[PDB]
């Protein structure tokens, strides 16, 4: 029944843009919107990648590797799932193995793969594949892991057990100030409900 | 050692504003980032999203979805039942009545997450996740009256928890829908659980 009429530019940036979106209801009245968009998306399925590295090592538990970074929209330090653009004509699989090598040092293997998913629909077009990664810790090249960090990247590794890792996030989130993820949220309230 | 120096209004609209965020990167660099923010926030976050864990006896449990017109987005999508916060509402309130407003079940408030943000490399957005039960077996629910506010136009889907990833990715798959990153972050949860 619904459908977009027309996209106005509002205003363009250099990474995103504003738009007035106008579409058709479903009683067939004509509405607008104000939508968010990046201005990078080229012929990628996404936008980005995130990535569930699920890091598994003979003796341990299990441990979902998780980065904290300072996101200037937040104005603060968030913990958040590894993540990245996807480059033009790079696959959501490879974006997000070398995501994560660059984010956390890690060698990962594919798990699955997504759908493009969306990140905030009400306000954004934006959208991600995520991706499911296990990383086999008792390999030599993921022994001493070291972040790849590209230019202005400042990431830090914070590897919790996904056994408990709801309650591991609540004790970050108690001993300073910082916002966890959304997803990484859900991802651990699911684990918790299961 | 990273923080914000200055904000630069680039544009604003009645609902969503673009920033130029100027930090201070570890190095002791000075770097822009281009930033969304809504300018609703008054409240703990910006809005609620509520798991509605919908609970009937001799039923699989299911968890209650909603389909609607994204205009952001150019298509339909696969949500938890969501809306912002009124000013001077908890996150709470705002949880049971949403749920209200978009399925017409009446629940109970399980648990509630702190402020978690959406999507932190492009914006401020912060959302309460709200876990509810919903006896199912109760009069109230028996017939759900959803009661729609003005432009809102909400399907109701309920998936059983047991398989929820599976049946996204069927509806995915068949009806060409957009699965929402919190739901889908959930459902991978539920099957990487033990
Ligand atoms: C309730 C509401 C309605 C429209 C918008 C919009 N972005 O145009 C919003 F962010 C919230
Ligand atoms: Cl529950
Ligand atoms: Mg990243
Ligand atoms: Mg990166
Ligand atoms: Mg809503
Ligand atoms: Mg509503």
């Amino acid at each position: 029944k619904q459908y977009i009429i027309s996209e106005e530019l509002i205003s363009e940036g250099k990474w995103v843009k504003l738009e007035k979106t106008t579409y058709m209801d479903p009683t067939g009245k004509t509405r607008t919107w104000e939508s968010v968009k990046r201005t990078t998306r080229k012929e990628q399925t996404a936008d980005g990648v995130a990535v569930i590295p699920v890091l598994q090592r003979t003796l341990h538990y299990e441990c979902i590797v998780l980065v904290k970074q300072f996101r200037p929209p937040m104005g603060g330090y968030c913990i958040e799932f590894p993540a990245g653009l996807i480059d033009d004509g790079e696959t959501p699989e490879a974006a997000a193995l070398r995501e994560l090598e660059e984010e956390t040092g890690y060698k990962g293997d594919i798990a699955e793969c997504s759908p493009a998913v969306c990140m905030d629909p009400g306000l954004s077009n934006c959208t991600i594949h995520i991706v499911t990664v296990t990383i086999n810790g008792d390999d030599a090249e993921n022994a001493r892991p070291k972040p790849k960090p590209g230019d202005g990247e400042f990431v830090e590794v914070i590897s919790l057990p996904k056994n408990d890792l709801l309650q591991r996030l609540d004790a970050l989130v108690a001993e300073e100030h910082l916002t966890v993820d959304a997803r990484v949220y859900s991802y651990a309230l699911a684990l918790k409900h299961a």
